């Protein structure tokens, strides 16, 4: 057996960020960000032909909705590309024809930012907010809609992956 090492840590709090111009200062509540380094998730219909090549782009670091209980609760255009803590959480996702598998530093660690009462909670949700660059996402695995699995045998590595840690 061996323990586990501890996680790099940047300077930068959006070191990740695919869309730069993203204002931390306009973030609300005051953000706790993550420290840790596990692999986290996001369910998305979008293919990896497109992901592979962009990244995951926030929708709007402009004029979005940097209150993040707003952007939980409500669904609205923001600066934040939502990921989650749980690899399983695809399965509540509907129609989320992929699993994408993140390696990325920092993202707002939504529950300790805005508590662990909410309505969302259960999502265990990390908050990047101008996205993630796609050096740090690892890959995806599609998933079939009837039974909510992945199919393991079309996971796909991304090319641009760069380990960090
Ligand atoms: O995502 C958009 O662009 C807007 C539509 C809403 N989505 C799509 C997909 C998605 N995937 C996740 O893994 C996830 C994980 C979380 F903890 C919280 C939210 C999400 C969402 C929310």
């Amino acid at each position: 057996k061996a323990a586990a090492p501890a996680c790099p840590r940047f300077d930068d709090p959006v070191h990740a960020a695919a869309d730069p111009r993203v204002d931390v200062e306009r973030i609300t509540p005051d953000p706790v960000w993550r420290t840790t380094c596990g692999t986290l998730y996001r369910s998305d219909s979008r293919g990896p032909a497109v992901v592979f090549e962009q990244g995951f782009l926030p929708k709007d670091v402009i004029d979005g909705q940097y209150d993040i209980e707003s952007y939980v609760l409500v669904n609205q255009p923001s600066p934040y590309v939502s990921t989650t803590y749980d690899h399983d959480l695809y399965k509540t996702w509907y129609k989320s024809g992929y699993n994408y598998y993140i390696d990325a530093p920092g993202g707002v660690d939504v529950n300790k930012t805005i508590g662990d009462r909410h309505k969302w909670a259960d999502q265990v949700e990390v908050a990047f907010p101008g996205g993630i660059r796609t050096e740090f996402v690892i890959g995806v695995c599609p998933v079939d809609k009837k039974t909510r699995t992945e199919k393991m045998s079309e996971c796909v590595g991304n090319p641009h992956y760069e380990p960090w840690h």
